[PDB]
């Protein structure tokens, strides 16, 4: 049930001038990724995995959005909850897939930058889709980050990153939590998206100087809630509420990361049908527990490197992502 896709990033400039041989080969039509495990392009041993979708190095942001994100966004707009995880070693493209970057020299506007990732495109498409049709709606976003089992709000513009948030169980709905003081920024229109994202980037920079390896060791959860009151061309009123969580996981390479540690164990118990799932043993898994064997539709995008140097880690990732496929929810 949980759909997992693989995305291989392309060799960087440093690897180009050093003329690197890729140990990774993708086959989109056959949903397969093959990895050279022994060495030699003339003769070798290989490991092969089949996932729900595979994207090779030539894949652009647009392909990933039209393929994986558009159908999920549609489900969200119907009143469902969806989650998308980016999993993989640091430097493989987890942030590039989820957030994206800017094209050099101000060549484009944030709405047309071909380097934009899932988060900017989605906020732009929500307004694009709901504004056209006759629908009343409000968009709220939120950016929760976890570092060393502490919670931080990266969008509140009246608090510094030295102020952690408190987490309690929600006495109302089970297996849910309440984050005291978490801010929800209302995005009144498409032309209000970029700055909210800019604010989070700046505050995140203060976070990095205050915590070691912050961007490598932290988990970020960018949430977008959509309150909708649709009115068909007839006069029917549809009040749907959708929530989409975009999670940029800590680097999977191996102090301790309890949330990452617990995520691997939660997945294990779910796939092996173990009665006890260790959701509560980490902030990340308590927060997103409905996205792991719950009533949420979730997708995992595993990012890998094609360089032979990252062999051990590329396999860990694939192998980790291949087991997640057996997780069933709803
Ligand atoms: N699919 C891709 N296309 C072009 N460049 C990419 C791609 N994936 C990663 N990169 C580049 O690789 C480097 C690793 O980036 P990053 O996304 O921040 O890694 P991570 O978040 O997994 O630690 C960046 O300089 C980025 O521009
Ligand atoms: N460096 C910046 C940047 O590229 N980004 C900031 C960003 C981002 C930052 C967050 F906190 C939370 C979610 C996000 F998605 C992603 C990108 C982006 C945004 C729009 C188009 C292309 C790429 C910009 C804002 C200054
Ligand atoms: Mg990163």
């Amino acid at each position: 049930n949980i759909q997992v896709v693989v995305r291989c990033r392309p060799f960087n400039l440093a690897e180009r001038k050093a003329s690197a041989h890729s140990i990774v080969e993708c086959d989109p039509v056959r949903k397969e990724v093959s990895v050279r495990t022994g060495g030699l392009a003339d003769k070798s041993s290989r490991k092969t995995y089949t996932f729900d979708m595979v994207f090779g190095a030539s894949t652009k942001q647009i392909d990933v959005y039209r393929s994986v994100v558009c159908p999920i966004l549609d489900e969200v707009i119907m009143g469902y909850n969806c989650t998308i995880f980016a999993y993989g070693q640091t430097g493989t493209g987890k942030t590039f897939t989820m957030e994206g970057e800017r094209s050099p020299n101000e060549e484009y506007t944030w709405e047309e930058d071909p380097l934009a990732g899932i988060i900017p495109r989605t906020l732009h498409q929500i307004f694009e889709k709901l504004t056209d049709n006759g629908t009343e709606f409000s968009v709220k976003v939120s950016l929760l980050e976890i570092y060393n089992e502490e919670l931080f709000d990266l969008l509140n513009p009246s608090s510094d990153v030295s102020e952690r948030l408190q987490m309690f169980d929600d006495p109302r709905n089970k297996r849910g939590v309440i984050i005291k003081g978490l801010e929800e920024i209302t995005v009144h229109n498409k032309d209000e998206v970029y700055q909210i994202l800019e604010k989070g980037a700046a505050k995140r920079t203060t976070a990095a100087t205050l915590m070691n390896a912050y961007s490598s060791r932290s988990h970020s959860v960018f949430s977008v809630t959509i309150h909708m009151k649709e009115t068909t061309i007839d006069g029917e009123e549809l009040v749907k509420i959708g929530k989409l969580n975009l999670v940029d996981l800590a680097g999977s390479e191996n102090n301790i990361n309890q949330s990452l540690l617990t995520l691997g164990r939660v997945i294990t118990a779910l796939v092996e049908r173990t009665p006890h799932v260790p959701y509560r043993e980490s902030k990340l898994t308590r927060i997103l527990q409905d996205s792991l064997g719950g009533r949420t539709r979730t997708s995992i995008i595993a990012t890998i490197s094609p360089a032979s140097l990252n062999l051990e880690e590329t396999l860990s990732t694939l192998e980790y992502a291949h087991r997640a496929k057996n997780i069933l929810n709803k």
